[PDB]
């Protein structure tokens, strides 16, 4: 939890 | 959870 | 839950 | 739940 | 629940 | 939008 | 908004 | 968005 | 955002 | 963003 993946 | 994974 | 996974 | 998949 | 999926 | 607030 | 504040 | 603040 | 504060 | 500050 609490992770970023994409494109931001 | 609390997780991104596209584009933002 | 509390995910993103499109466009935004 | 309190998810986004789409275009917004 | 609380999701979008569309186009918004 | 998309939230809940009451009791469920 | 897709968040939750209440009792679930 | 896509947090959480109540008792779940 | 992604982020939790209450009771889980 | 991405963060816990509750009780989980």
């Amino acid at each position: 939890s609490y992770s970023s993946y994409g494109q931001s």
